[PDB]
RNA sequence: UUUU
């Protein structure tokens, strides 16, 4: 039924004509708070003591990184954590290596035979395999991958939230918006993240990603394989951007405007894309614009460039060869599009 | 297809 809108959920339309208020009296504070507790440092401590005998002579350092650490969380968020055995750090697997599934299925046992942690999932057929486990002492469920990649993009958002606020604001409220309307399967926080960057870009709000990543005498990159993973961490005066007070009628007029663009971007033939962070990027034209090393990385891992015949295409700002949203359907497209339509409708004044 |  291409010819009928998808009805936004019920659940959604009352968070929507509901007060904005309402939506980050608690949430906001609470996300605040959830990006320095002390458990954190234990679930750390425990996870070194854990896991070092089992690497004897090999370096051991856990990065905290995911919504938490952000600044978008709440009390049932996981903490992802990134163990770097070995100095692994800027090594870059697109699809983890026969090496890389080896450490993880040792680290499983570990995790099994502790009274300190349950054994929820271990999932090695991921992009990013990952062992799902609850840290009991804390009762925090804890994702554990061998990629520092998510570890690199949450201390970009970091700066980007604490930079200008309203970004996060937005980013708690759309990801309560995708768990209301059930479209988590297809569209991930992450996913609708990278969309709240770009829109405000387009505003002269936040800065293209590729602006904090000149190289010259003054800046080198950080490299992870080929993916550039620092930046430049200028204050916003000195990148010239405004930089606004979060207040109830700011925010729900920027949603508005969110929902409104992204009901009627051209997915067809457009991509949403933080790294340029300029209007009109087009889809044909993404690969040629990017950094000399995609192009020599793409030419040695021939597949694994970056998915574009697909519905949907938002590229990761730093991993430069992952549309995020490559999952998404025709017709998840079509709901998602839908939804957007209806709340930026229910959001007019 | 499962982290971000």
């Amino acid at each position: 039924m291409q010819h009928i809108t998808v009805r936004l959920p019920k659940k959604a339309r009352a968070m929507i004509v509901g007060e904005i208020t309402n939506v980050f009296k608690d949430k906001y504070p609470i996300a605040d708070k959830l990006k320095v507790i002390p458990e954190y440092d234990v679930i750390e401590q425990d996870l070194c003591k854990l896991l070092s005998p089992g690497f004897p002579k090999q370096p051991l350092r856990v990065y905290k990184f995911g919504s938490r650490i952000t600044g978008i969380g709440n009390r049932s968020s996981d903490l992802d954590l990134f163990v770097d055995i070995g100095n692994t750090f800027h090594t870059f697997e697109h699809r983890a290596s026969n090496a890389t599934v080896a450490k993880l299925r040792a680290m499983r046992k570990f995790f099994c035979d502790s009274e300190d942690w349950r054994l929820i999932n271990f999932i090695e057929q991921a992009r990013v395999p990952i062992i799902k486990t609850c840290h009991l002492p804390t009762g925090i469920e804890c994702d554990i991958c061998l990629n520092s990649m998510g570890f690199c993009n949450t201390n970009l958002l970091k700066y980007i939230f604490e930079s200008q606020p309203l970004t996060q604001y937005m980013c708690i409220y759309v990801k309560n918006w995708l768990e209301r309307c059930k479209l988590t399967e297809q569209i991930s926080t992450y996913s609708i993240t990278l969309m709240v960057i770009y829109f405000l870009q387009l505003q002269a709000l936040l800065p293209p990603i590729a602006m904090l990543q000149i190289e010259d005498a003054a800046n080198q990159a950080v490299l992870v394989g080929p993916w550039v993973v620092n930046f430049a961490q200028k204050s916003f005066s000195e990148l010239g951007l405004q930089q606004l007070k979060a207040t109830v009628p700011v925010i729900k007029g920027f949603l508005r405007n969110f929902f409104a663009y992204f009901a009627k971007f051209d997915y067809e033939h457009f991509l949403v894309c933080p790294y340029i962070g300029q209007a009109n990027v087009e889809i044909a034209k993404i690969e040629r614009m990017l950094h000399a090393r995609y192009s020599a990385y793409v030419s040695d891992n021939p597949e694994c460039s970056i998915q574009l015949k697909k519905p949907m295409v938002v590229q990761d700002p730093i991993q430069l060869n992952h549309n995020v949203t490559k999952a998404v359907t025709k017709y998840g497209l079509q709901t998602f599009v839908d939804y957007c339509q209806q709340t930026a409708e229910l959001l007019e004044e």
